[PDB]
């Protein structure tokens, strides 16, 4: 694997030995494995493992996420602590986000009429900054996560002062099963079309997400399907606001859904964008639906 002009190795990831590792809960399921909450020696982390039962492919797929997460150094990507490897199951160590991902976040904190005022729409700005932020860390990288996402994204804590990261790389590293399993709903038209992917591919899926954020969780195109999107898409169509949605977040969201690449902005002019939007009162002090 090559990341930052550099061609890294199995050898240079940190063997943590098994005897330190401690398991404390279950957390869910990754793409193919589970993940948990950890202890290493007092360090809290989370594992991500890899089922014994696995195919001699699934092991390099496994090695080469370690791989390619150990080599980002960015606040806005979660941490590769190290791997277990030499024991089995075999584990990846990493950052734990005590806020959980964000698709939960957002519809466990949706505004209520028991609890409505939890969330603010300038905590949501501050959210699509933090993942702003890694994307241009990783088109400025050359990397191309392919899978921008509320579901692989993750919160540090739940509460104010959280910072989102994007936390999951299963999609580059699958690409360096199928259909019904492409998330359709998050690809421009070349990509689904062509299976062409460059930072304008993280461009498009960057504004899905964003679409994400200010439904607070919800799905895109709710009421359709994968193919019924396809074909929505690429005749033109594109997705409403989001309930109370402002305009200048929107005008974001249109233009990360530019039909041409070129005619889509990269992340720094993304960001700059954001930046605006989190200093406009009449976007900060729009309410958020219940
Ligand atoms: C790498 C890591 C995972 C967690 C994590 C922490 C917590 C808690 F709040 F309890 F601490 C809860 C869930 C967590 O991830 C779980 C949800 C999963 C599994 N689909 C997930 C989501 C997005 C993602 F990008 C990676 C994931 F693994 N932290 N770090
Ligand atoms: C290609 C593209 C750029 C944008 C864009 C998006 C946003 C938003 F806030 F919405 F994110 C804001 C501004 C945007 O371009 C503005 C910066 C300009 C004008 N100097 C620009 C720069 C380079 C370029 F090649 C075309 C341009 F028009 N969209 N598409």
């Amino acid at each position: 694997y090559c990341f930052a002009g550099k061609t890294s190795s199995i050898s240079d990831l940190k063997e943590v030995p098994r005897k330190n590792i401690t398991l404390i809960r279950g957390l869910g399921h990754g793409a193919f494995g589970e993940v948990y909450e950890g202890q290493v020696s007092p360090l809290q982390v989370a594992v991500k493992t890899l089922p014994e039962v696995c195919s001699e492919q699934d092991e390099l797929d496994f090695l080469m996420e370690a791989l390619i997460i150990s080599k980002f150094n960015h606040q806005n990507i979660v941490r590769c602590i190290g791997v277990s490897l030499q024991s089995l199951p075999r584990f990846i160590l990493l950052e734990l986000m005590a806020g959980g991902d964000l698709k939960s976040f957002l519809r466990e904190t949706r505004p209520r009429p028991s609890q409505p005022s939890s969330l603010a729409m300038l905590d949501l700005l501050h959210v699509a900054r933090d993942i702003a932020c890694g994307c241009q860390y990783l088109e400025e990288n050359h990397f191309i996560h392919r899978d921008i996402a509320a579901r692989n994204c993750l919160l540090t804590c739940p509460g104010p002062g959280r910072v989102a990261k994007i936390g999951d790389f299963g999609m580059a590293r699958d690409i360096y099963g199928g259909c019904a399993m492409l998330p359709v709903k998050w690809m421009p038209p070349e990509a689904f079309m062509e299976g062409i992917f460059t930072s304008k591919t993280d461009t498009w899926s960057f504004g899905v997400l964003l679409w994400e954020i200010f439904s607070l969780g919800y799905m895109p195109y709710p009421s359709k399907s994968n193919q019924e999107v396809l074909e929505f898409v690429t005749s033109g169509g594109r997705m409403d606001p989001p309930k109370n949605c402002p305009g200048p977040v929107y005008r974001i969201m249109t233009q990360c859904w530019q039909h041409q690449p070129e005619d889509r902005p990269n992340f720094a002019i993304i960001l700059e964008r954001i930046e605006y939007c989190t200093q406009d009162p009449d976007v900060i002090n729009t309410a958020l639906p219940i």
